[PDB]
Parts: C-alpha cells; structure tokens; sequence
C-alpha cells in the first residue's frame, strides 16, 4: 500500500457558514456559473455558484434558501486558475462573499457582483494551480478558500 | 469576521494514485452510480463512483480512461451513511478499490463488485453521519477517504 | 490484513493572512500553557513576535519569531479548561500583516486580550459542544495566521 | 481591511489504523531527531511504544504510550536532510493494530527499520521534488496511524 495523497489548501477567506462543502473534480475545473437575486442597476446580490469540469462533475454553493434568481452569469475559463478575489459584506444578517473575480496567467475574468465590501484574495505558491475550492455556504456563500497543485 | 469550519475527515483507505478529488456537497449526499467493465459472471471491475445528492451537485471518480463500461448500478441511499467497506485488489498494475458497501444505522448497501482483495473499513466517531468523501483516483479509484458531521 | 481509516479533527480558520511556512500542533493531552512574547512595553505599545504552546515539557511548539531578541516583554497563560475560543486584532507590521493581539477563552476563564489593541478583529468559534485541542496556522518572522483544530467534548 | 488566505500543506496518508486520539506536529524550521521508544529488546522482539519528533528543543511532539514503562529500549535518530519517505509495518499488539515499525529515508540517509519486521507494509511517498516537513496520525497507548505533511523543495 502507498499512501494517498491530498491537495494543499489556501483559505478560506470568509464568514463561517451552517454547512462545508468541497469540490475538487479530477479534471479541470472550467465553468463557473454565478446567480443573483436583485439587477444590474439595483444591485446585484450573490445568492449561488455553480462550479464544474463538464456534465457530471459539478456543484452548487449557496442557493438553499427561497429567494428567487433572477440573473445568471456563466464564465467559461480556458487556462489555469491562478487566483480568485472579491468582496465580502453583509446581507440579510450574513457576511457573505458578494463579488468574485478569478485570475488566470493569461487573463482575468470579473469581478462579478456587488461593488461594495472588504476585499479578499487567495493566492497560491508559485508553480501551482487553482483545481477546486471549498468553503462554508448555506442560503448564500459565506466561506471559500481553494485547493492547488502542480501546473 | 467568524473564522468558517471544515468537516473532520476519516481516511483515506487505498493507494495513491494520480490525482485527489473531494465531493462534499451541502445536502444529503444520496445517490451513488457504480460502474464496472466485465461482466457478473466473469468479475466486475469497479472503474467509476458516482456521488451526487442531487441533479446539479455530482462528482464521478476514475473513469477517465478509454475501458468502455459494461455494467452500471445505481444505488438510492435512504437515510444517514455511517461507514462504508470494501475490498483492494490489483487491477491492470494498479491497487484499486474493487467493491464497496455503503452502511446506515437502519440498512446495509452491497457490497457491489468484485469479491476479492483485502479489506478497508471507513468509520465514523459515535453521533456523526458522512456527508461527503474525498480520495484518490484516475482511470480507476485508488483511495477514499469519508467527510464527517454530527447527525 | 485490513485498512481501518483514522480520523482528523475538524478545523476552524484559519484566520489572518498568508505566511512563510505552514504550522500545525495538535497534542494528544490538553493543551494547558501559552507563552506570549513582545517586543515593546505594556506601558507604550506590545509588538506580538512568538506564541509558544504546549500540553507538557515534551510537546510543545514555538511560532513566530525565534531569532535575535533583546528584553523581550512575556506574558505566560495557564489554561485550565478547554478552550472554546479564540480571538484577536490583525494589523501590518514591518510590511507584513500579522496577529498583532489574542485572546483565549475557556468556560471557566477568559486570557487576554494580550498584544496591541488595533486593527481588524478576528473570532474562532467552535460548533457548541465541542473543545480545541490544537491549533495550525502561518508563520515566519512573526504569527501571520491562525486556526484551531477541535474535536467533541 | 484585507483577508489573504493562508496556505496549508498538503498531506500524504495517514495509513495504519484508527486510534485514540488524532495528533499533529508540523514545525516551521527542519524536522532533525526522531526518538522511538519500545518494550521488549533487539536480541528478542521490540515493541513500538512511542515517537517523540522534534526540530529543536522548543519544538517537540510525543505520540503513543506515556504513563509507567520499566526500563525501556531507546532509539534516537539524528536527521541530516529532508526526508522523503517513510515506510514501516502494522500488525496487533494486545489488542490494538498499531504501527509495529518504521524507517525514515532521506537522499542522505536511511533510518530504520526499527521495531519488530513482521505485519502488513505500509510506504509514504510524497511527489517528486517534494519534502516532509510534518507528521500527523492518531495515537492513544501506542502510535495507531501516521502520515505527512509535505510541500516544495
Ligand atoms: C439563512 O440561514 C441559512 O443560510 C446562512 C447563509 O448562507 C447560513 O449561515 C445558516 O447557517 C443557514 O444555512
Ligand atoms: C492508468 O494511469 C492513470 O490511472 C491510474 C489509476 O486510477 C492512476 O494511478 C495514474 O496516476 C493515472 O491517472
């Protein structure tokens, strides 16, 4: 028997939240589709995201609760994650992550959501990449950190 | 700031293999997909796991190689999943999980697949029930490995 | 012969920011020591340099800076109980942005808060019903992250 | 003000079986001895009773059994390099499947085995150009699992 190994994390960044979850898909990670309650020129409030590799291998933080999406954002990322970032802030009596951002060696995509709130970042040790995230959620995403490896 | 919690682990069981994945998703994980090469008669090959606990919350672990699947089983979990057992055995050069069974405080799940190898047994402090599992894998499962929470 | 999967405690944090090297200890008996070293004085401002925990003289870890100190301000807790809580002041010193205050509670008593009381604050609760029994985090010259492993009473 | 994620390293095993009590010690400067202690003797059969780890004399874990021993076989082991392997073997003692024995290899140097060669095998490896920088696993009496901690050369 040889023992198993586990990818290293960084964070997470956040508020603890009721329920953790983890994704951490074996192929690329390369679709993030981010849902909103509210609207562009109102306010955009970060209710879920959806994270995944293809059809089979996919996840949905946040989003428990009842309040309806009313917009949806679907990122497609054609490279190596290096770092995510955003905003955190209040709503409805949670601190939550309201905008995210993620950042490849090629290009950036976002950030997407509120504009308002305390930053926050997770960066990896040089020579690695970002290939999941967990993080605390429940009607919203109140924790997330990443996990990484090797490019 | 309340620093966020992550769920204890028990494991994992099994041998290193080419890359780590995590499955925790936030509801009751409740559906699990078997999926083996051969056939009942000539031996199972277990080559794939299918977690999910619903539609767009699924992960699938080994099966990126081309070996076609032959047979399929889908198992429908009805209450809280205490531990899980199995047996390791070689499989084309690699130690891989060959069978597994999946047990709650009211029903046992299996085992399914093969019959052979040595035995692995994944339990779970006393008031906890797994709400998510993490291992190794790659073209089959090399290791697993179960994320705990009080019941 | 058979594989009997082992546990690992649940995590809480960490808190902070990214530092050199990652730290972990988590002693099989209760921790029942800290020792808290500053540079600076009480009477003007307490720089946290080094957190020392332990359970007893063979398990004990030092995080944070360990190298030249002149008269270094200490400040040692004896923990009595389990530990439910944690928490502290984040702020930048000498460029990095480090734990500069902590406190520690447990049921029968609150420690602290210990340090310079400025910057963002930080909490490190655990579910009710369970106790910290070790701690992890970054660290380097000074403490730059921390978290807490805990497990149920 | 800002969070800046933390890092925590990643971790190969635990193998061997579920005990008492999870522990873990990961020091920021190089792990460098390594202390077994047995019952028993070398010209009958050694049993594995505890592993004290330690970087310096502020830096130091002790897993399994600490209560009354008589006199007792010691081991002490001075590290040189980073190590890269460990390897050992599992099987009962008065109950309990526990690690019986264990080598520790550095591109140095090869440490061990030492204990009683019988059981089933267990090796960690870590990925190619990495270094174990920490130990974790689950102890009570006797040392019940053990894994690693590792991260870049
Ligand atoms: C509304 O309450 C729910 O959702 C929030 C936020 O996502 C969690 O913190 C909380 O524990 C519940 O799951
Ligand atoms: C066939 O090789 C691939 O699949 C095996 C088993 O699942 C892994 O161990 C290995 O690293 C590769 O991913």
């Amino acid at each position: 028997q040889l023992a198993a190994h586990s990818d290293a994390r960084s964070g997470p960044v956040g508020s603890n939240g009721g329920q953790f979850w983890s994704f951490r898909p074996v192929r690329p990670l390369n679709k993030i589709v981010l849902s909103f309650s509210g609207s562009p020129d109102q306010t955009l409030n970060l209710i879920s995201i959806t994270f995944s590799s293809n059809p089979t291998d996919i996840i949905t933080v946040g989003g428990v609760g009842p309040e309806p999406l009313t917009y949806t954002e679907t990122v497609n990322i054609d490279g190596d994650i290096i770092e995510i970032s955003g905003m955190i802030a209040n709503y409805k009596g949670y601190n939550v992550i309201r905008s995210i951002k993620f950042t490849t060696n090629k290009k950036e995509y976002g950030p997407y959501g509120a504009n308002a709130g305390t930053p926050f970042n997770i960066k990896i040790p040089d020579g690695n990449k970002i290939v999941g995230f967990f993080g605390n959620s429940g009607w919203y995403v109140d924790a997330i950190g990443a996990y990484y490896t090797a490019k």
